[PDB]
């Protein structure tokens, strides 16, 4: 297919930062204000703007995630709107009002419903789904990552540690890495593949169903490996059925054939989402 996404390189003068969003992976988030140049509109923006020193490695693999990130793709996936390659590489994205759905769960924890949570694992898987279309394997899927334009959308972001596969490869050999999201088969042997992004995503639903709970709270990330390889995994989330908890289950399976694709993700939360309470018992939260 001829990609025609529009890639947009960004003078920094057409950019201001207004206030710290957070910390994405590898980079700060600003809010701001993107004007762009031959035109007077201003545009909401978030910038994360990464580390100075960058290895030619570092520089392909911002440029990839620029590549597929460029694109017109999924809802569900944020899109770069544009780069600007001063000394430090700057990346400008659209502003989502609402945050990070870590956040959002957090300080929403008293109003969501079931049929929220269950639209979001499905947007998710959705997002997932297209980037593992586009061969791109995120490694770094968490609710910390996952922005919420509007109550009813959420998009996957940040990519900091993101890698485009190339053809015929099916793992990346892997720096720092999210432990207690992580599948054991990347822990232990670094390899990454879409089937360890689905193990982070069981994770990104237990975070969500929780209502943004660290999970396995207190516990050191050393005794991750061997607290998994003993077979404990997160605990039922008081609202969750059976029904969900078991798709959170298999996506932990140590054997990574045994866990669900995402498009099958994908159909089971749609599923869901048809008949939200009969899935997510919300008053279990109290
Ligand atoms: O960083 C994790 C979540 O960010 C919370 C900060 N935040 C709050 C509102 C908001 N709106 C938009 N973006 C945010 N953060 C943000 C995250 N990642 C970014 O980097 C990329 C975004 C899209 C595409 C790519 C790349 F490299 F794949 F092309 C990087 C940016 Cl710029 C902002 C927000």
């Amino acid at each position: 297919a001829p990609n025609q996404a529009l890639l947009r390189i960004l003078k920094e003068t057409e950019l201001r930062k207004v206030k710290v969003l957070g910390s994405g992976a590898f980079g700060t988030v600003y809010k701001g204000i993107w004007i762009p140049d031959g035109e007077n509109v201003k545009i909401p923006v978030a910038i994360k703007v990464l580390r100075e020193n960058t290895s030619p490695k570092a520089n392909k693999e911002i440029l990839d995630e620029a590549y597929v990130m460029a694109g017109v793709g999924s809802p569900y996936v944020s899109r770069l709107l544009g780069i600007c390659l001063t000394s430090t590489v700057q990346l400008v994205t659209q502003l989502m009002p609402y945050g990070c759905l870590l956040d959002h769960v957090r300080e929403n924890r008293g109003r969501l419903g079931s049929q929220d949570l269950l639209n979001w694992c499905m947007q998710i898987a959705k997002g997932m789904s297209y980037l593992e279309d586009v061969r791109l394997v995120h490694r770094d899927l968490a609710a910390r990552n996952v922005l919420v334009k509007s109550p009813n959308h959420v998009k996957i972001t940040d990519f900091g540690l993101a890698r485009l596969l190339d053809i015929d490869e099916t793992e990346y050999h892997a720096g720092k890495v999210p432990i207690k999201w992580m599948a054991l088969e990347s822990i232990l042997r670094r390899r990454f593949t879409h089937q360890s992004d689905v193990w982070s995503y069981g994770v990104t639903v237990w975070e969500l169903m929780t209502f943004g709970a660290k999970p396995y709270d207190g516990i050191p990330a050393r005794e991750i490996p061997d607290l998994l390889e003993k077979g404990e995994r997160l605990p039922q989330p008081p609202i969750c059925t059976i029904d969900v908890y078991m798709i959170m289950v298999k996506c932990w399976m140590i054997d990574s054939e045994c866990r669900p694709r995402f498009r099958e993700l994908v159909s089971e939360f749609s599923r869901m989402a048809r008949d939200p309470q009969r899935f997510v018992v919300i008053q279990n939260e109290d």
